[PDB]
């Protein structure tokens, strides 16, 4: 029954959210090309023995050279650009249009990236519109080990208030995230017979359709992210007005968020009121580690989007935990302190979840039509 309300909300914002995500302000994301995987060599030592590929398509050996996993998951050249230490993504929403640099800086220098701890040994700005999440063929042992490690590190301090609650929330968030990716690779699948990317109903049923709970987890994630966006809206500063190109972005983000109001928000989705300060920080800490293990993903596009969504979820949790027991002054502070980096992650993550719900609707129709066919 809650699918009805959430999906209704999503039908109305779907197109407005899409256009926003395509704007100059939100279309790029800062990514460090240098991987720090605490296990195997992520950078060089490319994945051998297909320990990073999926059997799926009968056999890749019978498919053309340019349709292998390493290519389907690679970045587009003519899109990304070098990221400087002045990258707006490192700045706080408060520093974006601070009344003609109210914070002086008419001399010396100010490295916001280095300050806010963006120690990327080699960061670049990727065009998310030209590098969409899609089926890349990535999978196998590495993919499975990464997912397992993530799910297996669901261990909070015993003796705490809601240790069971935190454990359930963490699992659902990861599951919705995992499912979200499964829905996208099913929606954006490469038909090795026409070279066209098209919906693959059979894959979807296998990764999602026949496991209703994965669908439920995506709606849960959608509500969590939507609630975090709803919670910050009243404290968003005028972060875009001073920029000619993105002048209306702040207002256009308001158009979307305002259409999200639902009674579902009255619910304590991540148990903010039931988790001790110790679990809240442990919970947050687990997600940063998820964001870290993303460096072990060999597939580049998968890593980019993984970094985006995990960061998106970490931001949502930060918002919902902190804004919970906070006065108005603290709320403006909390929202004003989010980085552009974090806001892009949060909104882009909401975009992935919005498209996933839409894709489920779409696949359910394909399913219904194929059955009416036979
Ligand atoms: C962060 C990350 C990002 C990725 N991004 C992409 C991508 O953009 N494109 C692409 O083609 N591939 C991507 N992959 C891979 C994709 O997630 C699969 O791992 C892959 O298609 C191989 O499928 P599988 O059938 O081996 O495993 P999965 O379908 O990954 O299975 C893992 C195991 O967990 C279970 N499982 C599956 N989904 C859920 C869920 N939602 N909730 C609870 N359990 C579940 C399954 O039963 C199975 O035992 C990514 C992997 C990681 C680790
Ligand atoms: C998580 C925390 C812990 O000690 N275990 C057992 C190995 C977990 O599963």
């Amino acid at each position: 029954g809650s699918f009805n309300e959430l999906n209704a909300i999503n039908e109305n914002i779907r197109d407005d959210l899409s256009a926003l995500l395509k704007s100059d302000f939100f279309k790029y994301f800062r990514l460090d090309l240098y991987k720090q995987c605490s296990f195997w060599d992520a950078n060089d030592g490319l994945c051998l023995n297909r320990a990073c590929s999926v059997d799926v398509v009968e056999d890749w050996d019978t498919l053309p050279e340019y349709w292998q996993p390493e290519i389907l998951g690679s970045f587009n050249n003519d899109t990304m650009k070098e990221a400087d230490d002045s990258d707006d993504e490192c700045k706080f929403l408060d520093q974006l249009c601070q009344t003609s640099k109210k914070p002086v800086d008419i001399e010396d220098t100010i490295n916001y990236c280095d300050v806010n701890d963006f120690n990327g040994k080699n960061a670049v700005l990727i065009d998310l519109t030209a590098n969409p999440e899609r089926f890349t063929g990535y999978g196998g042992k590495q993919a499975g080990q990464i997912w397992s490690t993530i799910y297996q590190d669901n261990c909070f301090t015993i003796g705490e208030t809601g240790e069971s609650l935190a454990k359930d929330a963490f699992y659902r968030l990861v599951s919705g995230f995992h499912a979200s990716i499964g829905t996208h690779l099913s929606k954006e699948y490469l038909n090795t017979k026409t070279g066209k990317w098209e919906p693959n109903l059979d894959l979807f049923m296998a990764r999602i359709g026949n496991f209703p709970d994965r669908v439920t987890n995506m709606y849960f994630n959608y509500a969590v992210v939507a609630k975090a966006l709803w919670k910050i809206q009243p404290y968003l500063p005028e972060f875009s007005f001073c920029d000619l190109v993105n002048k209306e972005i702040k207002n256009k983000m308001d158009n979307v968020i305002s259409q999200l109001d639902t009674k579902i928000f009255n619910e304590d989705l991540v148990f903010a009121n039931d988790l001790s300060l110790t679990l809240k920080d442990e919970f947050r800490s687990r997600f940063k580690n998820v964001t870290k293990i993303m460096d072990c993903v060999q597939c580049d596009r998968c890593r980019l989007w993984g970094k985006i969504q995990t960061t998106g979820y970490a931001t949502a949790l930060k918002i919902l935990f902190e804004i919970n027991d906070a006065d108005e002054f603290t709320k403006q502070h909390i929202v004003g302190k989010l980085t552009k980096y974090e806001l892009i992650a949060l909104l882009q993550t909401f975009g992935r979840l919005s498209e996933s719900i839409e894709s489920v609707n779409m696949f359910e129709k394909m399913y219904g039509k194929r059955l009416l066919e036979r």
